[PDB]
């Protein structure tokens, strides 16, 4: 019975494990470095396509999402100019200050918190699956015997198949390519995000009631803001994205403390309505650096009996929806290919190589485009600046690549490519 080891029990490793279990594939173990589930505060938007894939992995995943997720009641999102308005009245005037309007019905976002979603999937696993305190630090893959896994606690395990879902700073990715391969380390994208909860009446004062009661965006030079009423409208959530003209001075460390005054200087020259909104921010807050794999995409996702999936393979900026969206497609391809293997060593190798061959172009395209979408919202992308007609045309062309996609076609293409090679 195929021994399958999944490295890291994040969103994609859970989905990958649940997909293989749903199909009764081999024996599945998840090795998770942390002693218990890491507490990660993060907000996600899953596309309709991602949810199709969830449903094919294990319907209970989609049932779990649908009970914790919220959808925007309005399909249309207006992108407002936060920079040029000189008065609150100009800033609220849709005829003067709306750069463009996006119709999101095709993406069909569902928003949820990573923690609650992750927990709803965790309880779907049998207790025997997850092994905490198992930080993978190296492995040996070769010869006519299982992969040998080595953990930081001195223990050693073996597996026929390794799927590394160990995140943006994947250890398995560096073992696989070499710690000095250009693609071994994800890099700062130069976008950082600050988040804040602020009282609805203060938001109303700053933005006017019509803007504050719906999901909106504000664009401007080197920054953009996403903000929306929360739950029953007693509170207003603000997501402030900023470009960094400095390189990251911390390590792989992604959340660092910052003072409210980095925010204020970012929107120093913006309309009065954004300055006032930025003021409502706490004075200590956590800055989150967005790392991705745009500068040096991986040459491949698999070698021998080891495959990378999720952020370990294609960490992405969030401007086309969660980076996890592409990881869900990885998990589905992997489940469908390993089912073929079960129904040897060279079979395993071919499956993971097929996985890589079929997933790499679309997922690396997504890393590149979501990077560029962040620049567009911040008037840094090529010539376009703040031309709203050009930004809107870019949003529609890029999003169509994502949502206008044949999921069943992907499954059948991977299964057939495998069948021919075997
Ligand atoms: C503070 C923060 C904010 C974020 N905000 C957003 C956001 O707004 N939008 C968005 O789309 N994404 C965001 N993310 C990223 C998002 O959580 C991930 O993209 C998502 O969970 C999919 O990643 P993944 O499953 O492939 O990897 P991860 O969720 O990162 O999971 C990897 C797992 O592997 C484990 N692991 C790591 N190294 C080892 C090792 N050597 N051995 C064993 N286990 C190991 C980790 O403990 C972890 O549980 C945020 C992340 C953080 C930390």
């Amino acid at each position: 019975p195929l021994s399958i080891a999944i490295i890291g029990g994040g969103i994609i490793g859970l989905m990958t494990a649940l997909g293989l279990l749903h199909r009764n594939i081999g024996k599945v173990t998840i090795y998770e470095r942390a002693s218990a589930w890491p507490d990660i505060g993060a907000a996600f938007a899953f596309t309709g396509i991602a949810r199709e894939c969830m449903q094919r992995l294990d319907p209970a995943i989609l049932s779990a999402l649908s009970k914790v997720a919220q959808r925007n009641p309005h399909d249309k999102v207006r992108y407002w100019d936060g920079f040029h308005p000189k008065s609150k009245e100009e800033a609220q005037d849709p005829e003067k200050s709306v750069l463009f309007e996006i119709e999101e019905k095709n993406m069909a976002y569902w928003a949820c918190l990573r923690g609650v979603f992750h927990a709803e999937m965790a309880r779907l696993l049998p207790e025997r699956v997850v092994r905490f305190g198992k930080r993978l630090v190296a492995y040996e893959d070769g010869g006519d015997q299982k992969v040998v896994l080595r953990f930081e606690d001195g223990e050693v395990e073996e597996a026929d198949i390794v799927i590394a879902c160990d995140g943006v700073h994947s250890t398995a990715r560096r073992v696989l390519l070499g710690a000095e391969h250009p693609a071994a380390n994800a890099r700062y994208s130069r976008k950082a995000v600050y988040r804040a909860l602020v009282p609805m009446p203060a938001a109303i004062d700053a933005l006017g009631t019509e803007k504050a009661h719906v999901q909106i965006a504000h664009c401007g030079p080197d920054a953009h803001i996403v903000s929306f009423p929360v739950n029953n409208a007693q509170i207003y959530n603000v997501f402030l994205f900023t470009h960094d003209s400095n390189e990251w001075t911390h390590g792989h460390t992604m959340t660092v403390p910052s003072s409210k005054e980095e925010i204020l200087s970012a929107v120093e020259n913006w309309g009065p309505h954004i300055k006032e909104l930025a003021s409502l921010f706490p004075e200590q807050l956590s800055k989150y650096a967005i790392f991705d794999q745009a500068d040096h995409p991986l040459p491949y996702y698999a070698a021998g009996r080891v495959a990378l999936a999720g952020d370990a393979a294609h960490a992405s900026s969030p401007f086309h929806g969660a980076g996890a969206c592409m990881g869900v497609e990885d998990a589905l391809v992997l489940a469908e290919l390993l089912e073929k293997v079960q129904n040897k060593k060279s079979n395993i190798e071919l499956a993971l190589k097929t996985y890589s061959d079929v997933r790499i172009e679309r997922s690396q395209w997504l890393v590149k485009s979501s990077r560029e979408m962040g620049d567009l919202y911040e008037w840094r992308y090529e010539d376009i600046g703040g031309d709203g007609v050009k930004c809107k045309a870019e949003w529609e062309r890029r999003s169509r690549v994502i949502w206008d996609f044949d999921v069943q076609g992907m499954v059948d293409q991977a299964r057939e490519a495998y069948e021919r090679a075997v």
